[PDB]
């Protein structure tokens, strides 16, 4: 019949360990996710969604009593939590990534990164300018044909599916590991005119393998969360690289790149800018961009060997 | 057109003040949502009593907030292993009214929470505390909507389950029962076994001495439904003692005490006839207690009748 | 895993048989029921009469849009509603959109009751087409919005129960050719009105509490919402009473959209439904909102009430 | 508050005109809602999904009393409906297109094409071998971040979103028209080595425009329903063309190409094999393949101008 020992995201977080603030934080975040999932599922019947999602995530995070500094893709400055509701965590989030293409029922998502406040001073925007290497937890919610929450922590990557009947995230995939080498490459080839020669050579090798091996398949949803999730589940490589026109790439470091890089690394994958690990970049602005190449370690290493040969 | 500042049961509990009570009530809400879903699909999918009991026990142990668990479905108290233990003692009725589930009658989960008072290892004895010691108590009613009624020192608040997002939303703040109602509730089928005070009291409701209008009668046969109606519309609910059942039928720990606590926190009353239900010092985890509860003026009217048939 | 041959209310109605208008009608009605169920389940979060009005509007709009109806009688409307010629069909529908709604705030089960007739007359549709005895019913039943949502449907072939599956928004067949127990052990009425009871009611109730034959006294149940009390009577057996007295010589319940549909379900389940003088289904109405006394349920219990009733005048 | 005049798929079909088409589309919607639910819970529950979806669609269609011949992607031969349940329509369907990549939560879908039986003999597989031009109705259900049913008929294309709260398809987009020219191209560029020169040249013009205009963006989900739906909603072009290795393309004519081509044409778009309209191909086998280039009329015409210059 029905399962009596329901393995929820809450139970999982509680089992991992201090004070209990991380559980409070992730529980509040799950409330926001469920509400966003519901609004997305009814979108047609009901920039509106970006604003609503941002408000939901901000309100739920402030009310958790677990956070002090909140950085969102939708706000120019960091939001400082009032002392009454404050906690010890710094949260960087992307409330509804992929929303520009919502009308085609493409998967959209909420991306998040959690840091423990490291400084000995009052909370400020500066507390969010930490390299992704300092992440305590990071992940995303994918609003697709099912709602999934992927959570990475020091112990690894775990996937939780939203059960619509009981409104709970259930553990479905334990200690997820990416394949060593995949057979799919993912990037917007529409920008080929602006590509760096290393990118052009790398793609050419995927379509025309020198070694008689089978050409890779191509997939590009245009929604970061969907493209990263497919990379995690099936293996392969995802690229949003730098070029002469965009020397720092297009994607945002704090709430797009770093969380995805952390999930990748905790799954046994890689995430590079080409020059260094995405997680090693020390940000100087909360909205700064970063180039990103991530996925299966053998595929990223192959890209890096091509990248090196087009370097001084 | 959607609310951005969602007022959940979790937010409410957190605002009232380690954080163990919040963890406890959050785990309980998970069990409630799962029970609600199973009840809503019962025919498409007795066994529900067992499932509900297992769900509530597993969720409570996993909260890290409990040390002693007493259920209507278990002979002895369950002691939580040291790894998962916390400071609270929980008495619960996982699926009250389940014998009549097939008629789509409202069923419910009743619960009572105590902070461990003793200075020793947790035991069954920690559950033998008068209802007066309750930290929190309430019920989930699985009816036309799913409602969670929560009573604490600050009062009674009602939360409705939002099916779209699986969260309990605050719908009724600091709930107060009417001073006097116009409905009486008991199984009149047992009239042959009634104590004369009960017979006289019911006769006064049907044939008022003062020319006032006779009260209406309602009896669902599901304690949570009958108590909830009493709270919302006022009046009186009776499951009293008689010659055959000198201690009543309902169970003190996980039926009477939680309902009595909700009643008192709503400005109502809950008596055995001799004393407040909350004042009975239990000696067995499955002991019975007579119960008369509701609108204070209605219960006082019953007590005046009860006194004249005493001494 | 999952069931591949889903037995829906729609499939069931289609299998029973002409033109296909009855299926269209019951499909439209199910849409209204699902929307009412949802609104009831969220009542406190949303609402903050409202639900009576909404339910009535939903049922009216869905029925008109089915292309299966010509005359609609509702508890909520003074006169019958005549369907515009464009959307006209051959059925007459009497309904109670949200019976028990006065007590909605206590999460008591509420319900939608319905009765369907074929227009018998050779003239233009009018209110008069709804003034037909229950014996003429083609289909009748109710939706119960309780701990689960159930649709009970009676037709010439019998009574079938369908439960709403919330995951797929469809009514699934759960109970085939439902029959009430010959004799039950529960009686149901508002005993608060004892002062106004006719002696036959008083004596009957006394026999239930104080059995002459040493048998066990019956249990009492009274929800105060007709659909809940009738449904419990169907499922567990027993008797339900809303009888006539000196003050209300015609009873309290409404014949067209409360009594007749419930009486039809009862008779099709092997039970009984009487006014005391005749079968509820045999009353020829003269007004769309006329009242009728009703005693229904297990055939042995209703017969036992009638034996007491016969001894009086 | 709540909308009282609910505009459902059923109401819409009934308004367009025995009533067999309504019965057929209503049964199909039941199957779609059940597939949507199973997809939404896929991981919590468990090729299995392909089989389940196929069984659901077959059973619901047979039970509608509206069909006589059923062709599915999952069955080698056509299914002939038993005399008792027989109706006048022929249905070609793809029960769970894109299912090979289900685990990445990519949008999947059900594609369908409906024909009226034209022959005056006993029903057979041959009744399904009709050109897409003969379609009475066609469309798809997209199981994505929301569930949508896109329905094309002689009158045009209409989109219905599944309302999870009431389990009904609600009209959200009336008489849908594709943009004359889009700014997105969609194909698996991983197969570039096998491309015919006209495809290679066409793609090169999209990345390197001769006229100083902005290069097009690229999108390729790898699920036909998702890629076609994005093309309808935002405009542009979708290509699954013929090459030396696959002279007839990869996609199946009866239950993938023809339904998508009919939706495209009814939206003011185009759908070509390169030599003719997909809808004009006279099938000879139920599982035959067809090359397909579809979308915004100006974009498809621009591909055809390149195609014309080659052999
Ligand atoms: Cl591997
Ligand atoms: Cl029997
Ligand atoms: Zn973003
Ligand atoms: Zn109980
Ligand atoms: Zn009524
Ligand atoms: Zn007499
Ligand atoms: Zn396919
Ligand atoms: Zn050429």
């Amino acid at each position: 019949p029905f399962d009596t020992d329901v393995n929820t995201l809450t139970r999982f977080v509680m089992e991992e360990g201090g004070t209990g603030e991380l559980t409070q934080l992730l529980n509040s975040l799950c409330t926001a996710v469920k509400a966003i999932s519901s609004a997305v599922r009814k979108a047609g019947i009901a920039k509106k969604l970006d604003v609503l999602s941002n408000d939901l995530v901000m309100n739920m995070l402030k009310s958790s009593f677990a956070t002090c500094v909140l950085v969102s893709e939708e706000d120019k400055h960091a939001i400082i939590v009032e002392p009454e509701k404050r906690g010890k965590y710094v949260v960087c989030f992307d409330p509804l990534d992929g929303s520009s293409n919502i009308d085609c029922l493409v998967s959209v998502g909420t991306i998040f990164g959690i840091y423990r406040k490291k400084s000995t001073d009052e909370p400020s925007e500066k507390d969010a300018l930490q390299p992704g290497r300092n992440l305590v937890a990071a992940g995303y919610a994918l609003y697709g044909s099912a709602t999934m929450l992927v959570l990475a922590m020091d112990c690894g990557v775990n996937c939780f599916m939203l059960d619509p009947a009981i409104g709970e995230f259930i553990l479905v995939d334990k200690d997820v590991k990416i394949k060593k080498k995949g057979k799919i490459y993912s990037l917007n080839e529409g920008y080929a005119r602006d590509f760096d020669p290393a990118v052009t050579e790398y793609i050419q090798r995927k379509k025309f393998p020198p070694d008689n091996s089978a050409p890779y398949g191509a997939r590009y949803v245009g929604s970061m969360v969907a493209d990263v999730h497919r990379t995690l589940v099936y293996g392969g490589i995802f690229l949003y690289p730098a070029n002469k026109k965009s020397p720092n790439g297009k994607l945002r470091l704090l709430y797009e790149c770093n969380p995805m890089a952390y999930v990748m690394e905790k799954a046994g994958g890689m995430a590079t800018t080409g020059k260094e690990a995405v997680l090693d970049v020390i940000p100087t602005d909360i909205h700064q961009r970063a180039p990103v190449i991530l996925g299966s370690p053998d595929d990223v290493l192959e890209f890096l060997k091509v990248y090196e040969k087009h370097s001084a």
